[PDB]
């Protein structure tokens, strides 16, 4: 795209971009432009006089250098911020067709780490090139009057590498777009891997995702190696053009001394400002590479953006009617996802509803209840059918009116990583805290918001990680009922809820029920026993309708079903010991490199002496001909050299970043279930922790590293050239060279302190954008979009402010340093027009340190631009080494300890206390004592949050025991090698995790270490009643899972995460809540599978049906922490506890 990185311009951008452009042109422009004056070269009257035009250019300078800078970069700042922001703004925009059919995971790594790029190279580089540009036409200019005739052979040589710059751009931006792809699959691939980073430790993953993560690293370490040789040869290819240019205009000039058409003078002249416009492009050598990688990331994120949706998220057309009531039509409508086109979902179903009437939809497992939840939710629209809403079509009226007079709570609600407070507040825009009183007491949110710590500051774990099932739901239906709308969508409101809980919750619905056209869906007889309106599933079709009575009258599937029931300095080069000898030939290059540099001078003066040697013309020309054949040969070597240079670096410099990327990844995995439980270290975060980190590391490694130890090498030998020829000259020049050195210090520590903070704050924004795009979802349902625009905007407001700041500051520092090093330059010719009168050193002497220390000076300018990259660089590499450097408290690739290959399948816990690291305010385990024997099938029982699943998740070892001894057939967890168990046992939770991957593929991650056999699937998938519908589906297995499983309905991933765990055979199976969401018969199937392999498998099973715990070899009861009772399901039945009571309501 041309100007892909602009569409509006304003008063105000438009000026800015004028004043950047034309002060830029007076500053490359104004290189040549004290070059001429040098060229020009009574006799102290007229150095006095050039000395006074150099001061005077300097001044220049340094108002230039700050203007173009700082106006720019304020400009790109601008652009920058407007660019993200439109970025987000739309991508709310979507309909969610896009998002389910697109693999969103890449755009958290896309959004930010590119983004940066988009604007880095696309406005810091780009004063430079424009500068640089006028500089060389400037340089011409310069030549138009030194020997004009020689000038025009240079200008052949202009567009002879002009096409070459544009195509080799063309050619790195298709590279880079290439090198972006592969980037944005690996964070996605990373992200994925951090959100169920539960359940990969739980199966000791570890290994496959770390291969698929080094994988798509590899890939894109090929791709960026193409292009980095790439460009360093096109580097070295233009070095040796403009050589060879250069000789052939050094024979034509040897030809023209003799040919009498020009002075020596002139064409020295036309030499000079011909090495100008050589140092002009050298220059722009990178500023068109960034240039190229811009062009690709802003073609590839605005062809992002441009995307109009058709279920437009802001639209205003919409109608939104006053007068609403309680009344929906649902006609004919057949529709199917468009994750799958071809499978049907709804066979052109019709139902009905009235104000304060409660629809009950029950039906079988994947009858499509949250589809036609969805469906009403507008998310997706029908494919055919007329749905409408108090007969005005759906369509009609406004979509964010609509949305916002709904209410939807899901089957496995997410909740965002903040307090109680906020998630509850993202209900409604205003919310009363005696509101929110209210709803916590309808949704009996009550006692745990008071009893734990931080009532209403107890900030939640992503995605509500740190809280049980129990607290979740009822903090959604706390959620749904501050939406406090005209039609509510209650969908399998109760999953975990206590059977007091889920009574407690059913009887305040239906208190308020009057009002609200709500449609309730839950598998238990009790929750639908006063549904007004039962209808039943079959195939997308309703069959059995009417009242509870007619459908068991009818002995319909409602009646089948109710009977079934019954720092960083130099360690990050240390670590780099592997590309010791790519390193050294780069080191051998740079060093000829430098050398070369401030050389040209000395062959400008070698060719004047032999010019003015021997006064005979033939061997004037046979020597001026030895001169040129000299010169291109060093060309020659030059190219070749500075190629290899190139080449070393960027070869060094991508593997040190792959290899940085791939370790990070690792430790990242082998870090703590704590670790990740950290707020800071969270799953957005720790992805772009990781992608930021590594590409500012690699950013300063790069080629930049390269041209900086160039100029380093070239200014280097300048002042070296310098001490050489010229004695009390140089010294001057050099002892002011740490007084520029000084501010730089001052720019590096300053820059460091702003970077910290303002990453700190991007970092912020990735993570809440992440989240953003994670829960994209339950962000639609709340039509929050709007406050999740605003959160984001709030974000940027920091380092926006910063960046400005490091603008200016940047700005300022290159222009004094440039404007320093040109008053150093004209004091220099100063005291070598009072040395001139002293007469102490020869004048061509002083000519030759003057021109040298010129050669030097583009070095050292360039060197100055290497701040702000360096800092942050350091800044990334000291988080990224202190990432690596952890040893987690259980180290996952640690295998050191024991084995007990002789599993006796004997479990003992005794007094094992301990708390969560959230939760050490929160006393959850009080030292409780459980024995289980070989398949022995333990099941624990208790009131909502009762700990239950913390007993599971310290039999997996993710937290050790406060106080306490977990022991394994009479021996310690902690001993024994943790993988050998991690493996040996397998589990099923409570809200289970997908990939985004094949079913086969998902199951087949069931076991590691062995490849899964698609027979061992079929008998898993049969045994888990899923295979027939597995079957049914298309794809078979290779089926391609929605995000975490977003496409399969929670009974099919329920069941498949069963499978998963009974593939992997262990002798200790858990069940957390096994029939989570099922049908009766479904329930009735895995049960009677599990136990037909009871035996030889210890087991513990937790659910919330009282015929599933009834089979239970031994119940055990859960009291705050304390086992009340601990026997057999008659023993607990025979007696009145509180089984009996649960029981019994
Ligand atoms: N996002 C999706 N993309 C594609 N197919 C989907 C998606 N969500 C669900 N499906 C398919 O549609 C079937 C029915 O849809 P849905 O999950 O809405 O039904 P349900 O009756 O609410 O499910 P259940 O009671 O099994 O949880 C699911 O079993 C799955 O096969
Ligand atoms: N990750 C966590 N960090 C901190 N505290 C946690 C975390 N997970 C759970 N808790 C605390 O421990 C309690 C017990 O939750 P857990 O899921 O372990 O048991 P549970 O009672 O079986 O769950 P449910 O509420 O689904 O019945 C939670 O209610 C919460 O107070
Ligand atoms: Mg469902
Ligand atoms: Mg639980």
């Amino acid at each position: 795209s041309v100007f892909s990185m602009f569409r509006y311009s304003n008063w105000l951008d438009k000026l800015y971009m004028v004043v950047g452009t034309l002060a830029a042109i007076i500053h490359g422009a104004g290189l040549p432009l004290m070059m001429l004056v040098f060229g020009e070269m009574n006799l102290e009257e007229d150095m006095t006089r050039y000395a006074y035009y150099y001061s005077g250019i300097g001044a220049g300078v340094l108002v230039a250098a700050y203007i173009q800078v700082s106006f720019w970069c304020l400009a790109a700042g601008r652009q920058i911020h407007k660019i993200r922001k439109q970025f987000f703004h739309a991508i709310m925009r979507q309909e969610i067709g896009w998002f389910d059919v697109h693999d969103v995971g890449e755009l958290n790594t896309r959004l930010t780490d590119d983004v940066s790029k988009i604007n880095e190279g696309i406005g810091d580089k780009i004063g430079m090139f424009f500068q640089s540009m006028a500089t060389f036409f400037t340089g011409f200019i310069v030549g138009f009057t030194r020997g004009w005739k020689l000038t025009l052979v240079i200008l052949a040589i202009s567009p002879v590498l002009g096409l070459s710059a544009a195509v080799w751009a063309k050619i790195l931006s298709s590279f880079t777009d290439k090198e972006l792809l592969a980037y944005a699959k690996a964070g996605a691939v990373a992200e994925e891997v951090l959100a169920a980073i539960r359940t990969v430790i739980a199966f000791g993953g570890q290994k496959k995702e770390l291969e698929r993560y080094n994988k798509n690293l590899e890939e894109a370490k090929r791709i960026g190696i193409k292009k980095a040789i790439t460009a360093n040869i096109s580097i070295g290819a233009a070095f040796l053009l403009i050589y060879a240019s250069y000789a052939l205009a050094f024979w034509y000039g040897t030809t023209l001394v003799l040919s009498g058409e020009y002075s020596i003078g002139q064409v020295l002249t036309v030499f000079f400002s011909v090495l100008i416009g050589a140092f002009s492009v050298g220059q722009a050598s990178p500023s068109i590479e960034a240039f190229a990688n811009a062009r690709g990331a802003a073609y590839e994120i605005f062809k992002i953006i441009d995307n109009k949706p058709s279920i437009d998220s802001y639209s205003k057309s919409g109608h939104k009617p006053d007068n609403i009531k309680g009344n929906l039509e649902f006609r004919n409508v057949h529709f199917s996802y468009p994750s799958r086109k071809e499978v049907k979902i709804l066979k052109g179903l019709n139902l009905k509803v009235q104000s304060g009437q409660t629809v009950a939809l029950v039906g079988n497992s994947g009858c499509g209840k949250s589809t036609t939840v969805q469906l009403m939710q507008r998310l997706y629209d029908p494919t055919e059918g007329m749905v409408s809403v108090d007969g005005q079509d759906i369509r009609t009226i406004n979509v964010r009116f609509l949305r916002e007079i709904i209410g939807v709570v899901s089957q496995e609600p997410v909740l965002f990583a903040t307090t109680i407070a906020e998630n509850i507040r993202y209900g409604r825009e205003n919310v009363t805290m005696d509101e929110i009183e209210k709803a916590v007491k309808e949704a009996n949110a009550y006692d745990f918001i008071m009893k734990l710590p931080h009532k209403f500051d107890t900030l939640v774990g992503e995605r509500g990680a740190q809280l049980s099932g129990g607290q979740k739901q009822r903090i959604a239906i706390a959620r749904a009922l501050v939406r406090n709308p005209k039609i509510l969508l209650l969908d399998e409101a109760t999953s975990a809820l206590d059977t007091e809980s889920e009574a407690v919750v059913q009887v305040a619905l239906d208190k308020a029920r009057k009002g609200r056209t709500t449609i309730v869906i839950a598998h238990r007889l009790s929750t639908v026993r006063n549904a007004d309106v039962i209808a039943g599933f079959d195939d997308g079709v309703i069959v059995e309708k009417g009242n509870h009575d007619e459908l068991m009258k009818e002995k319909g599937i409602y009646f089948k079903l109710v009977t079934m029931q019954t720092v960083s300095f130099w360690r990050i080069m240390k670590l780099n010991l592997t590309e010791w000898p790519y390193f050294v030939v780069g080191v051998f290059c740079a060093i000829i490199n430098g050398g070369l540099q401030p050389a040209f001078a000395i062959i400008f003066s070698k060719i004047i002496g032999v010019f003015t040697r021997i006064d005979d013309p033939e061997t004037k020309r046979q020597n001026s001909n030895l001169f040129s054949l000299l010169f291109l040969a060093l060309g020659i070597i030059s190219f070749i050299t500075f190629f290899l240079q190139g080449f070393t670096f960027g070869k060094a410099g991508e593997i040190l970043t792959k290899r940085l990327r791939y370790m990070v990844f690792r430790s990242m995995l082998r870090q703590d279930v704590s670790w990740f439980d950290d707020p800071k270290n969270t799953t957005g975060a720790l992805t772009t922790r990781l992608a930021n980190d590594a590409a500012q590391v690699k950013g300063a490694i790069g080629s930049r590293l390269a041209v900086i130890t160039q100029n380093i090498a070239n200014l280097g030998t300048g002042i070296i050239i310098s001490f050489i020829y010229g004695w009390q000259l140089t010294l001057l020049l050099l002892a002011i060279v740490p007084i520029i050195a000084i501010a730089g210090v001052v720019e590096m520590k300053m820059l460091s302190g702003q970077a910290l903070k303002d990453k700190k704050e991007l970092e912020g924004s990735g993570k809440i954008a992440t989240e953003a795009i994670e829960n994209f979802r339950t962000v639609v349902s709340l039509t929050q979009e709007q406050k999740f625009e605003h959160m984001y905007a709030q974000s940027l407001q920091v380092p926006y402010r910063n960046s400005l700041r490091k603008a200016h500051i940047f700005g300022i520092t290159f222009s004094f340093t440039q404007a320093m090093m040109y008053f150093s330059y004209a004091g220099c010719f100063r005291f070598g027009a009072y040395l001139v009168a002293h007469k102490l050193m020869s004048f061509e002497d002083v000519l030759l340190v003057f021109s040298a220390v010129v050669f030097g000076a583009m070095a050292v300018g360039q060197v100055s631009s290497f701040a702000p990259d360096y800092a942050k660089a350091k800044i990334s590499a000291a988080h990224i080494i202190m990432i690596i450097e952890k040893t987690p408290l259980i180290d996952s690739y640690s295998t050191e300890g024991l084995m007990p290959n002789t599993l006796e399948g004997n479990v003992t816990f005794g007094e094992v206390v301990f708390n969560y690291p959230t939760r050490p305010d929160i006393p959850v385990l009080q030292g409780l004592s459980l024995e289980v024997k070989k398949g022995q099938t333990l099941a624990l029982v208790g009131s909502s949050g009762c700990g239950k699943s913390t007993v599971v998740q310290l039999l997996e070892r993710f937290y050790d025991p406060l106080a306490g001894k977990v022991l394994l057939d009479g021996k310690e967890i902690k001993r024994l090698n943790v993988q050998w168990l991690r493996a040996h046992l397998g589990i099923v939770s409570q809200e289970p995790i997908l990939f985004d991957c094949s079913i086969a593929e998902n199951i087949a991650y069931g076991d590691n270490s062995r490849v899964v056999s698609q027979e061992e699937i079929v008998r898993a998938a049969k045994e888990a009643n899923i295979h027939a519908f597995i079957e049914s589906l298309p794809n078979k297995y290779s089926t391609k899972v929605g995000d975490k499983g977003t496409q399969l309905s929670g009974g099919q991933k329920q069941r498949i995460a069963i499978a998963r765990a009974l593939v992997r055979q262990p002798h200790i199976l858990l069940l957390d809540e096994a029939t989570s969401a099922l049908d009766t018969e479904s329930e009735k199937v895995v049960q009677e599978a599990l136990d037909k392999a009871r035996e030889g498998r210890t087991c513990i099973v937790i659910a919330h049906r009282l015929s599933t715990i009834q089979n239970a070899d031994l119940i055990v009861v859960f009291q705050n922490g304390r086992v009340k009772e601990h026997g057999t399901h008659q023993q607990l039945l025979a007696q009145k506890g509180i089984y009996f009571s649960m029981v019994s309501v």
